[PDB]
DNA sequence: AAAAAGACTTGGAAAAATTTTT
DNA sequence: AAAAATTTTTCCAAGTCTTTTT
């Protein structure tokens, strides 16, 4: 182990002093198809050249996916699959609709069938294989210590698949070559040798970054990286600091609210726009809303990027007055609909930036993340739209606890409302078939284990009844042994009852990871002797190894 | 100050592992 | 074992924010 958190923090600016690694692990060569796995065009058989058979297969491996039916996918795919076609093959294949892939598909399926039940030796064999790879490449060296590499395996080539109505879906992710990679490391570390007879694209030494490799995505023309694992004194130190910055805000929070509140009424167009945006960002945990290069990602939004056509306005609605009806496509394209009753002053004000605008006009023109953060970073150091979602939620957790953690009860009773309370604190964020109806043939079943040890237990009396010794009275203590062991096996599922029914559409996998100070939980643990291993899992504990070792029941966010 | 590039963190989906039911 | 129900892991897109550049 290595308690880096007890170490003296680095100067502002520098990230590391020494860096060394074996670079990346490119993808495996293309394995051509057996002579007996045929492709078809216009019914006629056809043996595609490598690069084209390669792209051809990415489609085949996806046939059964509805994605393949959508226009933009079939459009984009062909467009590219064509690029990768040999001149003589282009004159033949002109549509992709006459292309019978049914064979290649049927081929890979069986291939998966053979991989879904193979030699118990092949399993333990490859498991020894992957581990082998994870020994040479899965780790790197940063400043006097070996530290885990997050994603050493480079992205294999294949058909791109964005989220939602993505315009690029179907395009082809090219296979990265040692020529497209950039290794980083220090001026004094040993530069890793690119595969036999190849060459890196650049080998810069830069202690200002934290990445080991990096190449550009040829689809969005963006940048991919390869960075350390969560347990890094580099990823963690930043996550820790993430929860620290949220703590500061925990002080001057009230001073910012009563602030921007008396900001809605500002003669200046700017400001009055900012404060509103900022308002929702605090009330409905929205996302800043950084503008998007039109055409690259599917149409989606955020607070700052909201258009007049995304919000409606009702003076009086569903009883409550002054209502702003939000309805737009958020991140990943997970829709956000929710009528919200705001402040009278915010509604009239909201209506302000509502005149002289078509539905496709920026609701908050003359405002944007830049201005918004630039200001929050004046009101407080490092404060940025985001910190809010982490602060609010973070405090409700330390809250909910003293709201449902009895001063002494069965463990389950704790982990009960614990992972139950924090539920509403993972849906106000809005994070998103035959499984529950499958609880009866189970719950009813084990629940009957109740009446099991219920009747009997009567044998606790029936037996040590008239009888008056101690040998017999040894069946009564055993009775109650089946009593907490099952009553729990009853209470140990009473949650999933309130969970899955109050946590369906709104998932919370982000909650128990990001936005919540792990200390809030690690201290609560130590407090009631509850084991950490019970809430978090093998990996989690490893990312929060700092929040475990240095937090006492005495901790307060 | 404005846009574009570069850098990280967020977060859901799919594949893989482990457990539980048939 | 075989199958289905869960949980943990891998994977990478999509965002936020920060720096660079003009």
């Amino acid at each position: 182990k290595w308690k880096w958190w007890e170490e003296e923090r680095y100067p502002e600016g520098i990230k590391w002093k020494f860096l060394e690694h074996k670079g990346p692990v490119f993808a495996p060569p293309y394995e051509p198809l057996p002579e007996n796995v045929k492709f078809y065009y216009d019914g006629k058989v056809m043996k595609l050249s490598p690069k084209a058979e390669e792209v051809a297969t990415f489609f085949a491996k996806m046939l059964d996916h509805e994605y393949t039916t959508k226009e933009i996918f079939r459009k984009n795919f062909f467009k590219d699959w064509r690029k990768e076609m040999t001149n003589e093959e282009k004159n033949i294949i002109t549509n992709l609709s006459k292309c019978d892939f049914t064979q290649m598909s049927q081929y890979f399926k069986a291939q998966t069938e053979a991989r879904k039940q193979m030699s118990k030796e092949e399993k333990l064999k490859i498991k020894e294989e992957n581990e082998k790879l994870l020994k040479e490449y899965g780790f790197c060296i940063m400043d006097n210590h070996k530290e885990r590499i997050a994603n050493f395996k480079i992205e294999p080539p294949g058909l791109f698949r964005g989220r939602g109505n993505h315009p690029k879906m179907g395009m082809l992710k090219r296979r990265i070559m040692p020529e497209d990679i950039i290794i980083n490391c220090s001026k004094d570390a040993k530069v890793p040798s690119p595969p036999p007879g190849h060459k890196w694209k650049e080998v810069r030494h830069d202690n200002k970054v934290t990445w080991l490799v990096s190449w550009t995505e040829n689809i969005q023309g963006s940048i991919k990286y390869i960075m350390l694992n969560p347990s890094s004194r580099i990823k963690g130190e930043k996550d820790w600091q993430k929860y620290e910055t949220a703590r500061r805000l925990k002080k001057c929070v009230d001073k910012i609210r009563n602030q921007y509140r008396e900001d809605w009424k500002s003669k200046e167009m700017k400001v009055r726009q900012r404060a509103v945006a900022l308002y929702f960002i605090d009330k409905l945990a929205l996302r800043a809303g950084n503008e998007k290069e039109e055409g690259e990602t599917a149409d989606t939004v955020g607070c700052c990027s909201l258009r007049v056509e995304h919000i409606n306005l009702h003076p009086e609605l569903d009883g409550q007055e002054y209502v702003v009806e939000f309805d737009f496509l958020g991140k990943d394209s997970i829709r956000y609909y929710n009528k919200v009753p705001v402040e009278k002053r915010v509604f009239k004000n909201l209506q302000l930036f509502m005149e002289n605008k078509q539905p496709e006009d920026d609701l908050f023109d003359r405002l944007n993340t830049g201005i918004l953060n630039k200001h929050l970073q004046d009101l407080m150091e490092g404060l940025t739209a985001k910190v809010f979602r982490t602060y609010n939620a973070s405090i409700t957790l330390q809250q909910q606890l003293k709201e449902l953690t009895a001063p002494d009860e069965n463990i389950p009773a704790k982990i009960l409302s614990y992972n139950r309370a924090n539920r509403a604190v993972a849906i106000l964020c809005n994070h998103q078939e035959k499984s529950m109806m499958n609880l009866q043939t189970k719950i009813d079943a084990k629940k009957e284990q109740l009446a099991d040890a219920r009747r009997d237990l009567k044998s606790a009396k029936a037996d040590a009844k008239v009888m008056k010794d101690a040998k017999t009275k040894k069946v009564v203590e055993s009775k109650k042994k089946a009593v907490q062991r099952l009553e729990e096996q009853l209470m140990k599922l009473e949650v999933q009852a309130t969970d899955r029914e109050e946590n369906k559409q709104i998932a919370l996998g982000t909650s128990k990871l990001n936005f919540l100070d792990p200390r809030i939980t690690v201290a609560w643990c130590k407090k009631w002797g509850v084991p950490i291993e019970k809430i978090y899992n093998k990996t989690q504990r490893e990312k929060f190894a700092w929040a475990i070792d240095m937090a006492d029941e005495d901790y307060e966010f």
